């Protein structure tokens, strides 16, 4: 399986950066929630973003404990992004699932 | 830092399960997109879920390559969940960012 190996090996020095992509990718979602499409906030699941926040927090603690920035750097940024999603969903819906 | 250590150590045997939580947590978000609140799909960022899908796919390939189910199992389920988000956003908006 040359392709799987090629990609797998190529990702090795990029793993810390990889952890930053999804948190950074959440910025357009935050933009829609807070700025451009707040009237559609009810379409967002509070449950989903709460659990994202929870898991990101756990990985952050894990990574900090083991002095592994590849883990905690991306997940710390993630945690903040997903908490911002939680706050915004509550702010524009008054509460939902 | 006893608390950080306590949590960090406790998570060690749970890391595979941890990888399943966010994908499973996406189910209420998929429910809102497809079933209960499709009229608010424009509030979802296609860019965000596309990039989630992309990163999940990369981790899946990485985990498969290194025979590490703690990595690829959760990210494979994630990949499918986030692709489902992508498809649904396109289906109910006709395209957006
Ligand atoms: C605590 C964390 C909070 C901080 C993170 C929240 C970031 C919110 C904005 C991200 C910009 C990404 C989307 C780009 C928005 C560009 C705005 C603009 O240029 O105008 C609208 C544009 O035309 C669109 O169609
Ligand atoms: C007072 C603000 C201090 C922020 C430091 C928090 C530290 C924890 C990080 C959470 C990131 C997201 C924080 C939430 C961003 C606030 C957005 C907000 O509440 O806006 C509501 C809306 O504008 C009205 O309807
Ligand atoms: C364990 C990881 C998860 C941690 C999660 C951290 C966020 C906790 C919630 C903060 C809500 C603050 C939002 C304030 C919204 C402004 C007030 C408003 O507009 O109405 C909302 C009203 O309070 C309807 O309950
Ligand atoms: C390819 C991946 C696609 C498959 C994954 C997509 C899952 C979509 C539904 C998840 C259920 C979670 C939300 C629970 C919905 C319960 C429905 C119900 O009981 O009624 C509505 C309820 O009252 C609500 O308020
Ligand atoms: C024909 C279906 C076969 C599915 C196998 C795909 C394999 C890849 C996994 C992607 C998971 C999400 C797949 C997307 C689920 C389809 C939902 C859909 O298209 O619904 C549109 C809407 O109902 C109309 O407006
Ligand atoms: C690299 C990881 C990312 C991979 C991402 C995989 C998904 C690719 C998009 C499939 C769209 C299919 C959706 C079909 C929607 C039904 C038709 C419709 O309702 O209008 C949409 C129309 O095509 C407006 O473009
Ligand atoms: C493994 C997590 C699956 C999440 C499915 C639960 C959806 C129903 C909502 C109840 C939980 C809401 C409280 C926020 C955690
Ligand atoms: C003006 C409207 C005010 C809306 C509330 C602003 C304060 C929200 C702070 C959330 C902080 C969450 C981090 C724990
Ligand atoms: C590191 C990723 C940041 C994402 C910010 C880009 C938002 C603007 C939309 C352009 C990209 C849309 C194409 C889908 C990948
Ligand atoms: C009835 C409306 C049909 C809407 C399209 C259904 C097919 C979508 C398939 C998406 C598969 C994506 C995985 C690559």
């Amino acid at each position: 399986m040359a392709l799987i190996e090629r990609i797998g090996k190529a990702l090795e020095p990029l793993m810390l950066v990889m952890g930053l992509i999804s948190p950074l990718a959440t910025m357009p979602q935050l933009y829609k929630l807070y700025v451009s499409h707040s009237e559609h906030a009810l379409g967002l699941s509070l449950t989903t973003w709460l659990l994202y926040s929870f898991i990101a927090l756990l990985w952050t603690i894990y990574g900090i404990y083991h002095k592994n920035p590849t883990i905690w750097v991306g997940n710390c940024l993630g945690f903040l992004m997903y908490v911002a999603m939680v706050v915004g969903i509550i702010a524009h819906t008054g509460g939902t699932y």
